[PDB]
């Protein structure tokens, strides 16, 4: 069920595809980034074609679309990371067990930002030895969310008398969400890698 | 693609089905337990019919069968748990974020029911009832674990992203397996028993 606009991968399971400025695909990601990161400049944007991560993510999306009934369950969010983590994330996606404690913790999970400006902080997108910073653009199954708390290892129950029926994600603020935390594998697909510099 | 031996769920996606004693499915699961736990009393065995967990597990199985270029990635293993964790596991399966973790920070599965039957794992409830899962685990290609692992090690440190599927206490004669990812383990049966 691989998307028809992906490059042919020749029975291979992984490929990074360099995008061309002037194409709508490149320009919409550039605009989404520059909305809050006008001071930085983009070196390049790569489409991540990971067949296995895509399959698992799409199975979780279809399950959450069934479970939630007519919710927009998916948001396009940002995740800054260090150069050392980029090969693992490209192949294996986002592992909560590898996640750094956030300066404002709303739970022990993987953090995704609404604003590129947040992920552009040196604390998340650490400049490598050549001054390159790295930010993923990520399909995240935010589903139905509530304000998190520092102690969470899973999203909280919607109802305390039904502890197993969980929120899909948590946020910093349900009125004005600026970040989302997810606690399960295959709940985020890294779709694009932005390489950028000051 | 819901298995043959599952019974009708009336268009629902989750059911716990009590097995009939004396029929093949019950007898098969009873014998796997009684191989090392003949001194315990089985109160009941339930088949876990969780369509979402099953689907995510079968996708991983298909992926691991392609990656390893053969089948034989699956083992039937035991997991003891406290009564309060049973509803979570039935619905969401096994969560590494939730005892000793000497071979890594993953979910632990025993080759022998007798290991899972220890009170430290299958903690007796108020009434003395103990709980153990029979689990389909995608052990795949495994190596020896060690303390502090958050994922299995690489097969070759010249390709750090190509990983073993699981780790064990002992590669020649394993008695436990640790997996580090959601949906590498399907809880298939729950055994309620006493000492
Ligand atoms: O069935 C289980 N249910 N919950 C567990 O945490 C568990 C853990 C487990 O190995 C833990 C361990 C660690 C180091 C040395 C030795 Br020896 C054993 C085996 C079975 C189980």
């Amino acid at each position: 069920n691989l998307p028809e606009h992906w490059t042919d991968m020749n029975h291979q399971l992984f490929c990074m595809v360099q995008l061309e400025p002037g194409q709508s695909e490149y320009n919409t990601i550039k605009d989404k980034f520059t909305r809050t990161c006008s001071s930085y400049a983009i070196e390049k944007i790569e489409r991540i074609q990971n067949a296995f991560l895509w399959q698992s993510y799409q199975v979780k999306k279809r399950q959450m679309d069934i479970k939630n009934d007519h919710k927009n369950n998916e948001r396009l969010l940002f995740h800054g990371t260090d150069a050392d983590s980029v090969p693992y994330v490209n192949q294996h996606g986002f592992n909560r067990s590898c996640a750094g404690k956030n300066a404002v913790s709303y739970g022990k999970g993987t953090y995704f930002a609404v604003d590129a400006s947040y992920s552009a902080k040196d604390t998340y997108s650490k400049p490598d030895s050549n001054g390159r910073k790295h930010m993923y653009v990520v399909r995240v199954l935010t589903g139905v969310f509530t304000k998190g708390r520092a102690g969470l290892v899973t999203p909280p129950p919607k109802n305390p008398h039904n502890p197993t029926d969980l929120f899909d994600s948590v946020t910093n603020n349900t009125r004005s969400p600026k970040l989302f935390v997810v606690f399960f594998d295959n709940q985020a697909y890294p779709e694009y890698l932005i390489t950028f510099t000051a």
